[PDB]
């Protein structure tokens, strides 16, 4: 009942993220929010910790009108205490080193809704900031509306978590920390349904 | 207990290629097979049709000797039986768009290993070919790897396969088709037993 056994080694980390376009390559990064999970003693899993930040434009970044208005994000309020790719990734890395070696994982996996997108953001954003020994797995994710159609026969985030009995307030979907915290109970309530009802472990279907 | 109803009208076609490197717009699709699945009367999924193809590189394609090296394939082999891109997706959106219809459902949604890759070597053959009104989900998947990891525990395909108490032959390991068809039943098997342990339908469970 160890996380370690759970996903043949993979550490699962919950992120999402708000942007300025579809292009990982060429648009800003504006938010990035991270949640950690972990297993109790029974093989529970459930969110470990949470991680959250503004970010600012790199330089050279474009930034698609559109995008904007859809996300309602204003890269030039000086209020929205925006900090640096470079200062939210290397955070974000250094508190899943941590849990990683903490509970005997090698290796961390993106856990996300349509997970691609925000996969090719995160990278993206690493590689501008040099940072270096990214725990996440090259191109591996667990995408939550692939296993929301399995689980729950819904892809679009806020119907799977309403079908999954969780609230969900549309005023905050714009939110990389909103999305991230939904995105991470989800997650965690497939899985553990799938343990409940004796999916897993694998033995449990004989037992009883 | 329709296909139509268990994935919001999603009519899932499984999907594996073969390539010549790692780069969806440079880099040539080399093959491509695709099977349609389909629901009995109990709700039981189960593979339906099944296509497969040679691809010819398209026009200005880059290929990279470490990918051919790695799955075996001679693009200049005349013997091959290669088809032009347009060929080969032209059937297979022509296939699938018979099922979608015919199934109710409203879109079709790649359902891959690893999807993200195979689903971008797609996309871009099909508009490289300038296929009309692509059938498919510009962005949404069903990958496999999450799901196997959920059901199995295991995110690699042979494994996945194997903890599934299915067969594998690694030396098939580099043919689209053989893929395919493993990655469908595994696919099928995982939808199924979610079934039959009382995950589906919701109201089941009481």
């Amino acid at each position: 009942t160890g996380l370690c056994d759970r996903f043949r080694g993979f550490y699962p980390v919950v992120i999402d993220v708000e942007t300025a376009g579809f292009n990982a390559k060429t648009d800003a990064l504006l938010e990035i929010a991270a949640i950690t999970l972990k297993m109790d003693e029974q093989g529970w899993l459930m969110p470990d910790t949470t991680l959250h930040f503004h970010v600012e434009p790199f330089v050279g970044a474009n930034l698609q009108p559109e995008a904007l208005a859809f996300n309602g994000i204003d890269p030039n309020d000086p209020d929205r205490g925006a900090v640096s790719e470079y200062e939210a990734l290397h955070e974000i890395f250094k508190v899943v080193r941590k849990g990683i070696k903490a509970s005997g994982c090698n290796r961390a996996i993106m856990v996300a809704h349509n997970a691609n997108f925000d996969h090719s953001f995160m990278m993206a954003a690493a590689e501008r900031a040099s940072l270096k020994r990214n725990p996440f797995h090259p191109f591996a994710t667990f995408d939550t509306a692939a296993l929301a159609g399995l689980a729950l026969g819904q892809t679009v985030l806020s119907k799977a978590c309403q079908t999954a009995g969780m609230d969900f307030d549309s005023t905050q979907a714009h939110s990389a920390l909103y999305d991230t915290e939904r995105t991470a109970v989800l997650f965690c309530e497939i899985v553990n349904r799938w343990k409940r009802l004796g999916g897993w472990p694998l033995s449990a279907a004989e037992e009883v």
